[PDB]
């Protein structure tokens, strides 16, 4: 997969991403514009002004992330508004829908915890997946998988913090709140899961709804959130956490879950069942993600026109003991490719500002 090493100032980091992924980012934009236009009767000009407002929020609240976004825009030869769109796509789409009218697991194990997910979405975005290695002096070096143009998604850092992301649709939008991809980047820049939690909560509230899991070898948590709820999932009695695309946690009375898919319950039940028979081995853990019970709506999801709109587009497994992450692109039943990510001495020197 296209793998871009980004280092220096936030702007330089963004510029390297934007330049090397220029063609892919053009595709990401084309896809996002199509998605957005399907959600609304609003004119393009009006949408551009909404993007300007959201851009002003990011500029004020997270200057360093905004500078990176400006760099991506410059390198990809696109407007900042287009890159802002990419980085707030879920929120932007939720907002437009409201105006108009993934499977993840962590297992604590004595010989080394395992954590992973399948990411399921519209197949057209699979060809837009890239990976970034980001080195910033004095921060953990980050290695993550993302649709090109986006600054935080699913991956891990040199401090051992590993993150996963699942769609979740609780009602509510706060355009001044922290976007979910900014929260992912905040987590990826933290030195421990507890610091990630503290730093996410520090922002003082979420812009929309999602689920994020943060773990290392020692501890992990899940967060189900809306602009009016931040609830923590913790390990169960078997040392496991499983999350799909619906609320598992107790939320405030006014919280409202919007059109979750029936298979979200099915996959959660299925993964819990599969973990009951799981022997703890890395080989066995990897095989869980290729499960096809209730195909095409399975843990290893398939596109089937008229039935299932999306597919599993990649799988990632964090071997916490070794600080390695194995990525399988496409469906784990027959991956398009497979590679292992790990940190080197230079990744560690950047993190120590040495
Ligand atoms: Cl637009």
């Amino acid at each position: 997969m296209l793998h871009i090493l980004c280092q220096g100032t936030p702007f330089e980091i963004g510029y390297e991403h934007g330049s090397a992924a220029k063609a892919v980012i053009a595709r990401s934009i084309d896809f996002a514009v199509d998605l957005i236009r399907g959600k609304t009767k609003k004119t393009d000009e009006e949408l551009k002004q909404v993007l300007s407002q959201l851009g002003r929020v990011i500029e004020e609240r997270w200057p360093k992330y905004y500078e990176e976004i400006r760099g991506i825009a410059k390198g990809a030869e696109r407007d900042v508004s287009e890159i802002v769109m990419l980085n707030t796509r879920t929120e932007f789409a939720y907002g437009l829908k409201a105006a108009r009218d993934c499977t993840t697991a962590y297992c604590q194990l004595p010989n080394g915890a395992l954590q992973g997910q399948n990411w399921d979405f519209f197949s057209a975005t699979k060809e837009n997946l890239i990976r970034l290695t980001i080195r910033q002096a004095g921060l953990p070096t980050i290695k993550f998988i993302t649709e090109a143009g986006i600054i935080g998604k699913v991956g891990f850092n040199s401090a051992g913090v590993a993150v996963n992301y699942n769609a979740l649709h609780l009602q509510g939008l706060r355009p001044t709140g922290v976007p979910s991809h900014i929260a992912l980047r905040i987590a990826l820049e933290s030195t421990s899961p507890s610091q990630a939690y503290d730093r996410i909560v520090e922002q003082g509230g979420m812009a929309a709804s999602a689920f994020i899991m943060v773990g290392n070898g020692h501890e992990a948590f899940g967060l189900e959130f809306s602009p009016t709820s931040i609830r923590k999932q913790v390990l169960d009695a078997n040392g496991r956490m499983v999350h799909t695309n619906h609320c598992l946690l107790q939320h405030g009375k006014n919280e409202k879950e919007l059109d979750p898919l029936p298979d979200s319950w099915n996959r959660h039940q299925r993964m819990e069942f599969l973990l009951d028979g799981f022997d703890g081995t890395k080989q066995a853990f990897a095989q869980l993600w290729a499960d096809e019970d209730n195909y095409p709506f399975s843990i290893c999801r398939a596109y089937e026109e008229g039935k299932s709109r999306g597919a599993t587009l990649f799988n990632i497994i964090y071997d916490h003991a070794r600080r390695e992450a194995t990525v399988r692109l496409g469906r784990p039943t027959n991956p398009d490719e497979m590679f292992v990510m790990r940190f080197d001495e230079e990744d560690e020197r950047s993190a120590l500002n040495a």
